[PDB]
């Protein structure tokens, strides 16, 4: 090993969902700066667009795709491995939605683990396929800390169960490749400020209770959340696999 | 405060699902010797009229239900209620399939995660409504050592990710309506000698490797998962809220 | 299984350590209702008389023993066993001081580690002995919510880090007496209202955060921990060894 | 934000406890070469000035200190930041012990908890003051896998429990300390090649155990436990604190 450049991630190229906004485009930055070549998804043609003008040279082939629909995801591994063989996969594709438990409507719910959850295994399975062909690759899952612990006071139900799925996919997939070389693990962030949060921050009897029951007392920064992916992408997580990293500010200890 | 009846039902109701096979079975055994009135709740006619039959006069009603369908929850909760007030539900409907990540169809996924997860939210917003407006209710869900780490050597990724939903959706449950005094909580069994795994167990280069990985060295009985749905069930366990218990002869301990 | 009388202890005995006040003198009333003959064991005298003029027949021995001291333990099971054969141990004595990490003496760490970690290993071997020679037994250490999360407002890192040995000192001993049928588990309480935690409640800048942390909005009774006790310590939980169960009200599910 | 040196430790000063062997060496080495100046603790004077005479102009100082002995700790501090304010920490110094709990003698029990708790305690305390005071501090501590499950076959109960009360520890000085900027994480790593684990990787009885226990099929590197130290350690891991960090090649998984 060589510490000074044993995070970078010099000759690779990772396929990062959700890319045109919050995590996963700060995700794509820093994959870039580290020296790896991106594949961007997103469902969003606006925020597609936006993301590779601003990543540049480093942008392999990006990709208007749906996580939800399986087949477009077998369509873009195979566009993937055309253009630049894959061997990083980021899972940052999620959405939340507030509901109260008796409340809810079918369709939230059944949206919610679509994406969270059906959406991070057609992307796991289109793209694991020539990792495990390889004998080699990386997968990161965005997972929360909601997929430990349930937040307050908000609810939102089905973000808590597709949380605990994706900390569990994560696991899965980690047990049955281990051993043919692909490494899959999980990010569980706290509070983080992206698009995704914007809305109930401007809501201080929200956002109040939010940093009080933060042991840091502040959201992360989605380059903090970056930095921990970038961690868990490159050769010096070479001895993690199935591991869901905490990065929430200490949410979790209390 | 009496000790010697504690952990008895009397003059409850209890809805359960699956009750027609295994666990969900011995559990209106065990709860219907411990004084309880059983709504049954099967998809399987046939089983039920088995499970109705044995019971005898401990049985309130019989539904069948598919319980992936939202609408058909509703409806057994309505007429349920109509018949005695529900306070408490057992979630025991559920499925397992094996399968390859790499090799999976689509609609295995989807199917392990309608009934495993999504149906134990249907049953659950369906039953707990009337709870809920009570301000008291018990919720035991079937949960899995598979909530929490991963079975070898078979593969079944769908089922892992399902009982981590599972496990969560207990927990944001019983955070949401702690405060109108309905508990929600969770059993992770081991290995239980049931038809869910009888397959499995007939199958020894699976089923040795299941016993040297549980320090206890045999299956649960499906009874021995019964005893500790009835606390989590019973005002023995009045203090337990979102509690995942592991009934699993010490195999997470490894 | 009768399900009737499977949460039964007749014609058992338990050693109880910590059986002259709190949770540890509430499992000697619940499991002396429940049909068992008791070991009194605690350092303070005063109170064990007045635990053993109570408890009254069920009484089989009544010993003035610190936990701390390892022969006093091993000199306290010989007793036992000439008496009554001891088949179940509840470990409950301990201890809890408020102090900054920085302001701590090295007494006051090295005393609550001695109390609430050693003194239940001296316990664990000195009655487990006889257990494992007969290949049966259940043990029950008195874990906290506190060796999984870290409580707030106050400040006492040798409580935490004491009870985070004791999880794991009870799945230690499950795994290494599994096979030779002895079960150990631990509870692992919330905010209960007993003579540990009376001087904090009385201070309302702390009895509020408390509370309003705890899902239930309320300190648990030391019956409700005593009736989980009963249940991991009987039959009915003879699937069950190596578990952590939180008895919390909710407080470790935010 | 630079992502291409997130990872370095420019200009900062590192104290390492058992800095003399294993990966507390392999850790110096990391640091150093991420551009951190070296304070070198280990109670083995012989492993010290080896450590020493091959890191070379990264070491500031070498201190010989056992760290049971708190009033060395405290002084050893002092010695430090009057080199150089000290603004990391990793508490690597640990003992492994193979005893049957029913086959334990005291002192051993003692010993085990006296290096691997007592004493990160010791020096947690003694280097945190000066980080406290500042506002600004990292620390990692050296968990491990044992502290969230139990090893087979070798039993080492002692162990267990003072990896659980690292974890606790971790997650207490985390909460205790996080509002005024140090961060305080665990790895737990799964086997490593070091002299800890040479005895034991030579009985294949034990051996072939633990690699058929390892998704990965391998034991770590100590480089590789290095490197994610290096991550803890680093403003790349800003927003993580209270972590405890798997690199166990999946062990935890199964
Ligand atoms: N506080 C936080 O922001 C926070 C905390 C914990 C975990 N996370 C998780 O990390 C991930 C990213 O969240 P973030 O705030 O950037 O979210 P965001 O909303 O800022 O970005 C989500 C992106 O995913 C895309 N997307 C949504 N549904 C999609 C679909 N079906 N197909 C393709 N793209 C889709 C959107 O177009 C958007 O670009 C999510 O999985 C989220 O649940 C976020
Ligand atoms: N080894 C084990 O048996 C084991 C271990 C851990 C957890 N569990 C969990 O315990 C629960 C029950 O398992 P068990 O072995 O009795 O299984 P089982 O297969 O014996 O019984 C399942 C019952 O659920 C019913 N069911 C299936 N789909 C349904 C639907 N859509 N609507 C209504 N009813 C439906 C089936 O007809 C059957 O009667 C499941 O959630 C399972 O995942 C089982
Ligand atoms: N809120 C709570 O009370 C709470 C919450 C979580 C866990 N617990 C744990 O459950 C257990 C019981 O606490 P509880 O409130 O009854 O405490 P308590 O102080 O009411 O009772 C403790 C008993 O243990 C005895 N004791 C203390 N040190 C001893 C020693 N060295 N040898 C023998 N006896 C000793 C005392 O004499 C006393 O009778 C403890 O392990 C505690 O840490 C308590
Ligand atoms: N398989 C593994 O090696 C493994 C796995 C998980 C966790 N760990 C943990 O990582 C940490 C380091 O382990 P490692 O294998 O390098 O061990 P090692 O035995 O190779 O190195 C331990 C170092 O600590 C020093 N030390 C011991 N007691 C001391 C004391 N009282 N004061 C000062 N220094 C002392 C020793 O001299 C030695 O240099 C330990 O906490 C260990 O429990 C190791
Ligand atoms: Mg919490
Ligand atoms: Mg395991």
């Amino acid at each position: 090993m060589d510490y000074r450049t044993v995070f970078r991630l010099d000759g690779a190229c990772a396929a990062v969902t959700g890319a045109g906004s919050g995590i996963g485009l700060e995700i794509c930055r820093a994959f870039a700066a580290s020296g790896a070549r991106l594949i961007l998804i997103d469902r969003e043609a606006a925020a597609l667009d936006r993301a590779a003008q601003e990543l540049g040279a480093a942008v392999a082939a990006r990709i208007v795709a749906d996580v939800t629909d399986a087949e477009a995801m077998t369509a873009a591994a195979a566009e993937a491995e055309a253009v630049a063989p894959v061997s990083i996969l980021v899972n940052s594709a999620g959405i939340a939605r507030l509901h109260d438990a008796l409340e809810t409507d079918d369709a939230t719910w059944r949206q919610v683990m679509a994406v969270n959850v059906d959406g991070m295994f057609w992307a796991s399975r289109a793209f694991g396929r020539a990792m495990v062909a390889r004998g080699a690759g990386a997968i990161v899952n965005l997972g929360s800390m909601s997929g430990t612990i349930v937040n307050r006071p908000q609810f939102a139900s089905s973000y808590m169960a597709s949380k605990g799925a994706v900390h569990q996919l994560t696991r899965a997939l980690a047990a049955e490749w281990a051993g043919r070389g692909v490494r899959v693990n999980a990010l569980a962030p706290g509070y983080v400020a992206t698009e995704m949060t914007l809305k109930m921050r401007e809501r201080p009897e929200l956002f109040e209770t939010w940093l009080d029951m933060t042991p840091m007392g502040r959201c992360g920064e989605p380059s903090e959340i970056a930095a921990a992916a970038l961690f868990l992408a490159s050769p010096a997580a070479s001895y993690v696999t199935g591991a869901i990293l905490a990065v929430d500010g200490g949410y979790t200890v209390w």
